Protein backbone atom coordinates (compact mmCIF):
# COMPACT_ATOMS: atom_id res chain seq x y z
CA UNK A 1 0.00 0.00 0.00
CA UNK A 2 2.93 2.48 0.93
CA UNK A 3 4.04 3.11 4.59
CA UNK A 4 5.11 0.05 6.54
CA UNK A 5 5.23 -1.00 10.15
CA UNK A 6 8.35 -3.18 9.45
CA UNK A 7 10.95 -0.82 10.98
CA UNK A 8 13.80 -2.15 8.89
CA UNK A 9 12.04 -0.99 5.71
CA UNK A 10 11.32 2.50 7.11
CA UNK A 11 13.76 4.03 9.57
CA UNK A 12 17.29 3.79 8.27
CA UNK A 13 19.33 5.95 10.67
CA UNK A 14 21.11 3.65 13.19
CA UNK A 15 22.19 6.24 15.77
CA UNK A 16 18.77 6.81 17.28
CA UNK A 17 17.32 6.10 20.70
CA UNK A 18 16.62 2.34 21.20
CA UNK A 19 12.90 1.52 21.37
CA UNK A 20 11.38 -1.05 23.71
CA UNK A 21 12.37 -3.98 21.47
CA UNK A 22 15.86 -2.71 20.66
CA UNK A 23 16.65 -1.97 24.32
CA UNK A 24 15.40 -5.47 25.13
CA UNK A 25 17.79 -7.04 22.58
CA UNK A 26 20.73 -5.06 23.92
CA UNK A 27 19.87 -5.82 27.51
CA UNK A 28 19.45 -9.60 27.11
CA UNK A 29 22.78 -9.62 25.28
CA UNK A 30 24.46 -7.70 28.18
CA UNK A 31 22.88 -9.97 30.86
CA UNK A 32 23.50 -13.31 29.10
CA UNK A 33 27.10 -12.27 28.25
CA UNK A 34 27.82 -11.20 31.89
CA UNK A 35 26.41 -14.53 33.09
CA UNK A 36 28.39 -16.51 30.47
CA UNK A 37 31.73 -15.46 31.84
CA UNK A 38 30.74 -15.44 35.55
CA UNK A 39 32.95 -17.69 37.77
CA UNK A 40 32.30 -21.39 38.07
CA UNK A 41 33.18 -20.99 41.76
CA UNK A 42 32.34 -17.44 42.62
CA UNK A 43 33.28 -16.05 46.06
CA UNK A 44 30.44 -15.31 48.51
CA UNK A 45 30.99 -11.58 47.80
CA UNK A 46 30.63 -12.24 44.06
CA UNK A 47 27.42 -14.22 44.57
CA UNK A 48 25.98 -11.38 46.73
CA UNK A 49 27.15 -8.70 44.23
CA UNK A 50 25.63 -10.49 41.19
CA UNK A 51 22.25 -10.85 42.97
CA UNK A 52 22.38 -7.19 43.89
CA UNK A 53 23.32 -6.28 40.29
CA UNK A 54 20.21 -8.04 38.93
CA UNK A 55 18.00 -6.38 41.64
CA UNK A 56 19.39 -2.93 40.76
CA UNK A 57 18.88 -3.61 37.01
CA UNK A 58 15.20 -4.28 37.86
CA UNK A 59 14.95 -0.88 39.67
CA UNK A 60 16.37 1.16 36.77
CA UNK A 61 15.15 -0.63 33.63
CA UNK A 62 13.42 2.26 31.78
CA UNK A 63 10.45 0.46 30.14
CA UNK A 64 8.15 0.64 33.24
CA UNK A 65 5.85 -2.27 32.29
CA UNK A 66 8.98 -4.41 31.64
CA UNK A 67 10.65 -3.36 34.92
CA UNK A 68 7.49 -4.17 36.90
CA UNK A 69 7.23 -7.56 35.21
CA UNK A 70 10.91 -8.17 36.13
CA UNK A 71 10.49 -7.06 39.77
CA UNK A 72 7.57 -9.44 40.11
CA UNK A 73 9.48 -12.37 38.80
CA UNK A 74 12.59 -11.76 40.98
CA UNK A 75 10.33 -11.69 44.08
CA UNK A 76 8.95 -15.22 43.11
CA UNK A 77 12.22 -16.62 41.83
CA UNK A 78 15.41 -15.06 43.25
CA UNK A 79 18.48 -15.31 41.02
CA UNK A 80 20.68 -18.37 41.59
CA UNK A 81 24.11 -16.89 41.56
CA UNK A 82 25.90 -19.81 43.21
CA UNK A 83 27.81 -20.85 40.02
CA UNK A 84 28.11 -20.02 36.34
CA UNK A 85 26.08 -23.14 35.45
CA UNK A 86 23.29 -22.21 37.86
CA UNK A 87 23.17 -18.55 36.96
CA UNK A 88 23.34 -18.95 33.17
CA UNK A 89 20.49 -21.48 33.40
CA UNK A 90 18.49 -19.35 35.87
CA UNK A 91 18.74 -16.40 33.52
CA UNK A 92 17.71 -18.54 30.48
CA UNK A 93 14.62 -19.82 32.28
CA UNK A 94 13.73 -16.18 33.28
CA UNK A 95 14.20 -14.97 29.69
CA UNK A 96 11.88 -17.89 28.68
CA UNK A 97 9.22 -16.62 31.07
CA UNK A 98 9.26 -13.32 29.27
CA UNK A 99 9.31 -15.03 25.80
CA UNK A 100 6.22 -17.10 26.74
CA UNK A 101 4.46 -13.94 28.13
CA UNK A 102 5.00 -12.23 24.73
CA UNK A 103 4.02 -15.15 22.48
CA UNK A 104 7.62 -16.06 21.57
CA UNK A 105 8.89 -19.69 21.68
CA UNK A 106 11.20 -21.12 24.33
CA UNK A 107 14.88 -20.96 23.81
CA UNK A 108 16.51 -24.31 24.44
CA UNK A 109 18.53 -23.72 27.62
CA UNK A 110 20.97 -26.49 26.63
CA UNK A 111 22.19 -24.03 23.95
CA UNK A 112 23.11 -21.14 26.31
CA UNK A 113 26.89 -21.76 26.39
CA UNK A 114 27.01 -22.06 22.57
CA UNK A 115 24.81 -19.04 22.05
CA UNK A 116 26.50 -16.62 24.41
CA UNK A 117 30.07 -17.73 24.92
CA UNK A 118 31.50 -20.62 22.91
CA UNK A 119 29.79 -20.42 19.52
CA UNK A 120 27.81 -23.17 17.90
CA UNK A 121 29.66 -26.50 17.83
CA UNK A 122 29.22 -26.71 14.00
CA UNK A 123 31.55 -23.72 13.52
CA UNK A 124 28.97 -21.28 12.07
CA UNK A 125 30.32 -18.41 14.29
CA UNK A 126 33.82 -18.58 12.86
CA UNK B 1 42.79 -10.92 -2.24
CA UNK B 2 40.03 -13.27 -0.68
CA UNK B 3 39.41 -13.50 3.14
CA UNK B 4 38.58 -10.25 4.88
CA UNK B 5 38.93 -8.83 8.34
CA UNK B 6 35.73 -6.72 7.84
CA UNK B 7 33.36 -8.89 9.93
CA UNK B 8 30.26 -7.76 8.10
CA UNK B 9 31.60 -9.25 4.86
CA UNK B 10 32.52 -12.59 6.51
CA UNK B 11 30.43 -13.84 9.41
CA UNK B 12 26.76 -13.71 8.56
CA UNK B 13 25.06 -15.59 11.42
CA UNK B 14 23.62 -13.03 13.90
CA UNK B 15 22.90 -15.33 16.86
CA UNK B 16 26.49 -15.76 17.96
CA UNK B 17 28.37 -14.71 21.07
CA UNK B 18 29.10 -10.92 21.08
CA UNK B 19 32.80 -10.12 20.67
CA UNK B 20 34.60 -7.33 22.51
CA UNK B 21 33.31 -4.64 20.13
CA UNK B 22 29.75 -5.96 19.91
CA UNK B 23 29.45 -6.31 23.71
CA UNK B 24 30.77 -2.76 23.98
CA UNK B 25 28.06 -1.45 21.61
CA UNK B 26 25.33 -3.25 23.53
CA UNK B 27 26.65 -2.13 26.87
CA UNK B 28 26.98 1.59 26.02
CA UNK B 29 23.44 1.44 24.66
CA UNK B 30 22.18 -0.15 27.94
CA UNK B 31 24.08 2.36 30.13
CA UNK B 32 23.20 5.51 28.14
CA UNK B 33 19.53 4.41 27.88
CA UNK B 34 19.30 3.73 31.66
CA UNK B 35 20.83 7.16 32.32
CA UNK B 36 18.51 8.87 29.79
CA UNK B 37 15.38 7.99 31.68
CA UNK B 38 16.86 8.35 35.22
CA UNK B 39 14.94 10.83 37.46
CA UNK B 40 15.59 14.54 37.29
CA UNK B 41 15.21 14.53 41.08
CA UNK B 42 16.18 11.09 42.18
CA UNK B 43 15.70 10.07 45.85
CA UNK B 44 18.84 9.57 47.96
CA UNK B 45 18.23 5.78 47.72
CA UNK B 46 18.10 6.05 43.92
CA UNK B 47 21.33 8.06 43.80
CA UNK B 48 23.06 5.44 46.04
CA UNK B 49 21.60 2.53 44.01
CA UNK B 50 22.69 3.98 40.62
CA UNK B 51 26.27 4.50 41.90
CA UNK B 52 26.29 0.96 43.20
CA UNK B 53 24.89 -0.32 39.87
CA UNK B 54 27.79 1.28 37.95
CA UNK B 55 30.34 -0.11 40.50
CA UNK B 56 28.87 -3.63 40.17
CA UNK B 57 28.88 -3.34 36.34
CA UNK B 58 32.64 -2.62 36.62
CA UNK B 59 33.14 -5.81 38.73
CA UNK B 60 31.38 -8.13 36.27
CA UNK B 61 32.16 -6.68 32.83
CA UNK B 62 33.66 -9.76 31.08
CA UNK B 63 36.37 -8.16 28.89
CA UNK B 64 39.06 -8.04 31.66
CA UNK B 65 41.19 -5.26 30.12
CA UNK B 66 37.99 -3.18 29.67
CA UNK B 67 36.77 -3.87 33.23
CA UNK B 68 40.16 -2.87 34.68
CA UNK B 69 40.17 0.32 32.63
CA UNK B 70 36.64 1.04 33.96
CA UNK B 71 37.54 0.32 37.61
CA UNK B 72 40.46 2.70 37.31
CA UNK B 73 38.37 5.49 35.96
CA UNK B 74 35.58 5.13 38.58
CA UNK B 75 38.23 5.36 41.35
CA UNK B 76 39.44 8.77 39.85
CA UNK B 77 36.02 10.05 38.87
CA UNK B 78 33.06 8.67 40.84
CA UNK B 79 29.72 8.71 39.02
CA UNK B 80 27.60 11.82 39.55
CA UNK B 81 24.20 10.37 40.13
CA UNK B 82 22.62 13.46 41.68
CA UNK B 83 20.30 14.18 38.68
CA UNK B 84 19.53 12.96 35.18
CA UNK B 85 21.40 15.97 33.70
CA UNK B 86 24.50 15.27 35.81
CA UNK B 87 24.52 11.54 35.29
CA UNK B 88 23.85 11.55 31.53
CA UNK B 89 26.69 14.06 31.13
CA UNK B 90 29.01 12.19 33.52
CA UNK B 91 28.48 9.01 31.54
CA UNK B 92 29.09 10.81 28.19
CA UNK B 93 32.38 12.26 29.43
CA UNK B 94 33.42 8.73 30.68
CA UNK B 95 32.49 7.16 27.32
CA UNK B 96 34.64 9.94 25.73
CA UNK B 97 37.60 8.91 27.86
CA UNK B 98 37.34 5.44 26.44
CA UNK B 99 36.83 6.78 22.84
CA UNK B 100 40.00 8.91 23.15
CA UNK B 101 41.95 5.91 24.62
CA UNK B 102 40.98 3.86 21.52
CA UNK B 103 41.64 6.51 18.88
CA UNK B 104 37.95 7.35 18.34
CA UNK B 105 36.68 10.98 18.24
CA UNK B 106 34.73 12.70 21.01
CA UNK B 107 31.01 12.51 21.00
CA UNK B 108 29.45 15.91 21.48
CA UNK B 109 27.87 15.68 24.94
CA UNK B 110 25.30 18.34 23.99
CA UNK B 111 23.76 15.62 21.77
CA UNK B 112 23.18 13.01 24.51
CA UNK B 113 19.43 13.65 25.02
CA UNK B 114 18.81 13.55 21.24
CA UNK B 115 20.95 10.48 20.76
CA UNK B 116 19.59 8.33 23.56
CA UNK B 117 16.11 9.51 24.41
CA UNK B 118 14.42 12.19 22.31
CA UNK B 119 15.67 11.63 18.77
CA UNK B 120 17.40 14.18 16.63
CA UNK B 121 15.53 17.50 16.45
CA UNK B 122 15.47 17.30 12.59
CA UNK B 123 13.12 14.30 12.74
CA UNK B 124 15.50 11.71 11.23
CA UNK B 125 14.48 9.09 13.88
CA UNK B 126 10.82 9.14 12.92
C1 LIG C 1 14.53 -7.98 31.81
C2 LIG C 1 13.66 -7.71 30.63
C3 LIG C 1 12.29 -7.62 30.80
C4 LIG C 1 11.45 -7.38 29.73
N1 LIG C 1 10.08 -7.28 29.88
C5 LIG C 1 9.32 -7.00 28.83
C6 LIG C 1 7.92 -6.86 28.95
O1 LIG C 1 7.34 -7.01 30.10
N2 LIG C 1 7.12 -6.60 27.93
C7 LIG C 1 7.61 -6.39 26.65
O2 LIG C 1 6.88 -6.06 25.61
N3 LIG C 1 8.98 -6.52 26.47
C8 LIG C 1 9.82 -6.78 27.52
N4 LIG C 1 11.13 -6.85 27.28
C9 LIG C 1 11.66 -6.78 25.90
C10 LIG C 1 11.55 -8.29 25.32
O3 LIG C 1 11.95 -9.33 26.25
C11 LIG C 1 12.36 -8.52 24.01
O4 LIG C 1 13.72 -8.09 24.33
C12 LIG C 1 11.94 -7.71 22.81
O5 LIG C 1 10.52 -7.96 22.62
C13 LIG C 1 12.74 -8.06 21.56
O6 LIG C 1 12.52 -9.47 21.29
P1 LIG C 1 13.41 -10.37 20.29
O7 LIG C 1 12.49 -11.28 19.52
O8 LIG C 1 14.25 -9.51 19.44
O9 LIG C 1 14.33 -11.32 21.15
P2 LIG C 1 14.83 -11.13 22.68
O10 LIG C 1 13.90 -11.77 23.67
O11 LIG C 1 15.26 -9.74 22.83
O12 LIG C 1 16.10 -12.07 22.67
C14 LIG C 1 17.32 -11.68 22.04
C15 LIG C 1 18.11 -12.95 21.69
O13 LIG C 1 18.44 -13.71 22.86
C16 LIG C 1 18.39 -15.14 22.55
N5 LIG C 1 17.48 -15.77 23.52
C17 LIG C 1 16.10 -15.77 23.47
N6 LIG C 1 15.64 -16.35 24.58
C18 LIG C 1 16.73 -16.75 25.35
C19 LIG C 1 16.81 -17.42 26.56
N7 LIG C 1 15.68 -17.85 27.21
N8 LIG C 1 18.04 -17.69 27.08
C20 LIG C 1 19.15 -17.27 26.38
N9 LIG C 1 19.12 -16.66 25.18
C21 LIG C 1 17.86 -16.35 24.64
C22 LIG C 1 17.93 -15.34 21.12
O14 LIG C 1 19.17 -15.50 20.42
C23 LIG C 1 17.33 -13.96 20.85
O15 LIG C 1 17.32 -13.60 19.49
C24 LIG C 1 12.00 -7.14 28.34
C25 LIG C 1 13.41 -7.23 28.14
C26 LIG C 1 14.23 -7.37 29.32
C27 LIG C 1 15.74 -7.38 29.03
C1 LIG D 1 32.48 0.43 30.19
C2 LIG D 1 33.20 0.03 28.94
C3 LIG D 1 34.58 -0.05 28.94
C4 LIG D 1 35.27 -0.40 27.80
N1 LIG D 1 36.65 -0.50 27.78
C5 LIG D 1 37.27 -0.89 26.67
C6 LIG D 1 38.68 -1.03 26.62
O1 LIG D 1 39.40 -0.76 27.67
N2 LIG D 1 39.34 -1.40 25.54
C7 LIG D 1 38.69 -1.73 24.37
O2 LIG D 1 39.27 -2.17 23.28
N3 LIG D 1 37.30 -1.61 24.35
C8 LIG D 1 36.61 -1.24 25.47
N4 LIG D 1 35.27 -1.19 25.39
C9 LIG D 1 34.57 -1.40 24.11
C10 LIG D 1 34.59 0.04 23.37
O3 LIG D 1 34.31 1.17 24.23
C11 LIG D 1 33.62 0.15 22.16
O4 LIG D 1 32.31 -0.24 22.69
C12 LIG D 1 33.88 -0.80 21.01
O5 LIG D 1 35.26 -0.57 20.61
C13 LIG D 1 32.92 -0.57 19.84
O6 LIG D 1 33.10 0.80 19.40
P1 LIG D 1 32.08 1.60 18.44
O7 LIG D 1 32.88 2.42 17.46
O8 LIG D 1 31.14 0.66 17.80
O9 LIG D 1 31.27 2.64 19.31
P2 LIG D 1 30.98 2.61 20.89
O10 LIG D 1 32.03 3.34 21.69
O11 LIG D 1 30.58 1.26 21.25
O12 LIG D 1 29.71 3.56 20.96
C14 LIG D 1 28.42 3.11 20.53
C15 LIG D 1 27.58 4.35 20.16
O13 LIG D 1 27.40 5.22 21.28
C16 LIG D 1 27.40 6.61 20.82
N5 LIG D 1 28.43 7.33 21.59
C17 LIG D 1 29.79 7.32 21.36
N6 LIG D 1 30.38 8.01 22.33
C18 LIG D 1 29.40 8.49 23.19
C19 LIG D 1 29.48 9.29 24.33
N7 LIG D 1 30.68 9.78 24.77
N8 LIG D 1 28.33 9.62 24.97
C20 LIG D 1 27.13 9.13 24.47
N9 LIG D 1 27.02 8.41 23.34
C21 LIG D 1 28.19 8.03 22.68
C22 LIG D 1 27.67 6.66 19.32
O14 LIG D 1 26.35 6.75 18.78
C23 LIG D 1 28.24 5.26 19.12
O15 LIG D 1 28.08 4.75 17.82
C24 LIG D 1 34.55 -0.79 26.53
C25 LIG D 1 33.12 -0.71 26.50
C26 LIG D 1 32.46 -0.44 27.76
C27 LIG D 1 30.93 -0.45 27.67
Amino acid sequence: SMRTQQKRDTKFREDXPPDREELGRHSWAVLHTLAAYYPDLPTPEQQQDMAQFIHLFSKFYPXEEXAEDLRKRLARNHPDTRTRAAFTQWLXHLHNEVNRKLGKPDFDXSKVDERWRDGWKDGSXD
